[PDB]
Formats: structure tokens, sequence, C-alpha cells
């Protein structure tokens, strides 16, 4: 009854962030779709510290645990996807030439506090989880992510088909990889503990609260940046 | 009380060890021209933001009554503004550059500079579930080994700032000095025999996650040979 909980809080949870404004931004098709990415290099700092999560706070190579190994399988694939986060920035025209402290000023913006810590704030979560606990964050965050992924794939396939060019981070191959031996989802064959059950509730409202947090943020960025597009070229 | 005694003690002897890395006596050398001896500025980038928001919202907690917390906070303050004196020496050192976004998040996300990028992510990780008087010994330790780094950096620093006269904030004798009622005066404080063998954990993890640092700003230097600084005459 326990799991079965845990699992239906999260499908509640992906079912309110679905409907946020930013995502109802995104997937208007009558705003053009380089207006609709003007928030793109916002996830600069957010991706490259995913990648750094799952390389140095999910991942444990030496654990003998089979929940462990399948997380370690996971997390080896998911970081590999910053690298498509570069790719489709120089793309979209966002690739530009500035000073060093203007860059290090973005990604330390107080306007992007939320979408610099996330990863930082589940680091912080996961410290002393075990790693079937360690399951149930890494399922929240990805039915986050499946959303901002599926939101942001919509004017992403938009550029790449008018553009005859590739896209691999807001693109619909990014959304399928993602959603993927075993899938950890697929473990609600485990049962939890009250003490389990009551963590897992805890993880799911946090993981739900600071991607809502960041999904802000962009909102805001976009708001101070309709005056500007993606600037991609044929 | 003994307990403490030992603590601050392991301090110095953690200290005494830290101030012999082999990128000190490099640092200090004055047979090697300033320039030269500043090649890993652009190495603290990763660091000196990371350290202002570990001082905004990993050491300071503004819904606390504690005594100690409230030192904690009015010590916090001041140390988060330092990171506009990083930025002010890094344009005066010719390390400003203009550059691709992408080269910037490479930068700061480099494999190479790992252990200085998450320095004070590890020190958030370690504070969150300290009381007080145990993030006040975090906190001295850090500052300890601070003040290793900074004697050791501004003698270069102002060795140009000095053949070039411009005010230089942070590789500098004015930042060695402003970071020195003080933490270490509430050496008025007996620990219990678990504080002492935290405290013990804490001062160890904080100089070995800033020798790693140290290690990596060494190899900076030796793979980057050339890039030395380009100050201009005032
Ligand atoms: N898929 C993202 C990572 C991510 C995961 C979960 C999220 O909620 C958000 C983003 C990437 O490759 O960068
Ligand atoms: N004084 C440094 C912070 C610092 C503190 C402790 C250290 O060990 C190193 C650096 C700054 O203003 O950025
Ligand atoms: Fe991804
Ligand atoms: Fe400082
Ligand atoms: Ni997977
Ligand atoms: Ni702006
Ligand atoms: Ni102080
Ligand atoms: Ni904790
Ligand atoms: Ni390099």
């Amino acid at each position: 009854a326990g799991m079965k909980a845990i699992l239906q809080l999260i499908l509640e949870k992906r079912q309110e962030f679905e409907k946020l404004p930013c995502f109802e931004f995104v997937r208007d098709e009558t705003i053009s779709p380089e207006e609709r990415l003007i928030l793109y290099p916002c996830i600069a700092a957010f991706a490259l510290n995913f990648r750094d999560l799952n390389r140095y706070d999910y991942r444990d190579d030496n654990s003998s645990d089979y929940y462990q190994k399948i997380i370690n399988i996971h997390t080896q694939e998911d970081a590999k996807h910053w690298e498509w986060f570069l790719n489709d920035l120089e793309l979209l025209g966002f690739d530009k030439t500035m000073r060093f402290s203007e860059a290090l000023r973005f990604v330390w913006s107080d306007d992007l506090l939320h979408t610099r810590r996330l990863c930082h704030n589940i680091a912080v979560l996961s410290h002393d989880l075990e790693p079937v606990m360690k399951m149930v964050v890494i399922e929240a965050m990805e039915t986050a992510g499946l959303v901002i992924f599926h939101a942001l794939a919509k004017p992403g396939e938009s550029i790449a088909k008018a553009t005859r060019r590739k896209y691999l981070y807001v693109a619909d191959s990014h959304v399928e990889v993602e959603t993927g031996e075993n899938i950890i989802t697929i473990l609600e064959q485990t049962q939890l503990s009250s003490e389990q059950e009551e963590k897992a509730k805890e993880i799911v409202n946090k993981v739900f609260q600071w991607s809502t947090n960041l999904i802000g943020e962009f909102e805001r960025y976009v708001k101070a940046h309709r005056s500007e597009k993606a600037q991609p070229t044929a």
C-alpha cells in the first residue's frame, strides 16, 4: 500500500507540474519556437550540475547492492546529455562571445539560484539515503525531467525540421533515451517500511518543490527577454 | 576545556602541512615572474562564487535565535562580499578574456577543476546537519586554509599591484587583513566526546578537500605554463 501511494504522489505532482505557465508558454504554437526557447541558456548551470550529480553523488561503482548497481547503470547514460545541451546551445545561436565574467555573472545570477542549486539540494537530500530511497529521488526527478523535455522538444523539433539540423537536447530523441537493463519504476516490485514511506513522501514533495522553483525562474527570465529570440541559422 | 584545545592544535598541525604544499612554494617563488605564478588565478572562478553562495545560503540561517548561529550569520555576511574583488582582479590580471559561453562553462565544469568546483558543495554537505558550534569549527578550519592560500597569492598579487599602480582587491593584503566577536574567541567553548570526534572529522575533511583544490591549481599551472597574467601599467 505504501510504495503504491508514493508512485501515485509522483503522478499527482507530475499533473500539477505539467500545468505550469512556463510549459503553457513553451507548448504555445502561436508563438515562434525561437521566442519559446529564449529560456534555453538558463539550463546551462542545471545541465552540467546534473552531469556532476550523476557522476559523483548518485553513482557508487563499488556497491554490491542490487538497487545501487541498477542506479549506476542508469546514471552512466543520463550523465552524457550535457554535450547535447552544448550542441543545441550553438545551433540556437545562444553560444555567444562574451567576457569570462559575463558568463560567470550569468551562471551565478540571483535570478537562476533555484536552477543552479537544484542538483545541490538533491545531493544534500540523498547524502544518507539507502539505494532503494535514491531510486525514489531519481524516479521523482526523472518524472519532472520528462515533463520539461517533452515540452521543450516541441519548439526544438519545429526548429530542427525548419533549419534541417539535428537537435539532440530539446529533441524527442532525448525524451526517448531518458525514459529508457531494468528501468527504476519497474522496481515497484519493492515494498517500503513505514520509515521509508514518510521519507519517500518528503523526497517527492521536495523534488517537485525544487523543480517548480527552477521553472518559476525560467518563466521570469522569459518575461524579462520577450524582446529577443533564439537565432538558429538555416 | 581540553577537547577544544586538541581541535585548535589539530588545525595548527593541518595548517603547517598545508603551508608546505608545492603549489605554495611555487606561488611564493620570487625568482618566477608574478604573472607566471598567477597562471592559476582563473581556476579560482569555479570556487570564489561558490564560496559566496556557501556563505549566503548554507552557513547563514536567518530563522535561528541560537547565540552561535547569530555570530555565524554576522561573519558569513562580510565573507560573502569578496567574490566582486575576484572579478575586479580577474580583469586587472587580463584574465577577463572574450570567449564562447560554452568555453566558460567547459572551464568551470572541467574535470581538471572538479575538486575546486566541489569544495564548497562538500562543505555544505558536511555542514547541513551540524549544530552551530560545529559549523563554527568548519568555518574556522576553512578560514585557516583560506589565510594560507591568500597569504601566498597576495605576494605576486601585491608585486603586480605596485608595479602597475592598480588597486588589487582579491590577491591583496587588504583581503588577507579583513578576513582576520571573532569565532576563534569562542574557544571559550567546551565540546563533549561526540563533538570532539566530529570536530576532528570536520578539520580533516576541510584540509583534505583544500589540498585536493591546491593540487588541481598546481596541475593547471603545469598544463598552462604560457597563459601568464597580462596586467596593464596605470
Ligand atoms: N535530462 C536532463 C536532466 C534532467 C533530469 C531531471 C529533471 O527534472 C531535469 C533535467 C539533461 O540531460 O540535462
Ligand atoms: N577568502 C576567499 C574565500 C576562501 C575561504 C577559505 C578558503 O580556504 C579559501 C577561500 C574569498 O573571498 O573568496
Ligand atoms: Fe537528459
Ligand atoms: Fe575572502
Ligand atoms: Ni535510465
Ligand atoms: Ni538579461
Ligand atoms: Ni569574520
Ligand atoms: Ni541530512
Ligand atoms: Ni585548459
